[PDB]
């Protein structure tokens, strides 16, 4: 089936995920086959400064993708 994984990543680190103007974030989607997305520039979690990245796909694909994304941070 399918699930969704949400990761909080501080604004000052977010660039490590996107890559060449999105290149990386795009590659990981291509490979893992997961739709990876991030909250609008100005949106952080309640009492923090962390944007929200959301990975959705197979439980297994979201596991891998998750890992790749996290590797960079």
């Amino acid at each position: 089936m399918k699930d969704v994984v949400e990761i909080a990543v501080p604004e000052n680190l977010v660039g490590a995920i996107l890559g060449k103007g999105g290149k990386t974030l795009v590659e990981y989607q291509e490979l893992t086959g997961c739709r990876i997305q991030i909250s609008k520039k100005g949106e952080f979690l309640p009492g923090t400064r962390n944007r929200k990245v959301t990975i959705t796909g197979t439980p297994a694909a979201t596991q891998a993708a998750q890992y790749l994304i996290t590797q960079r941070i």
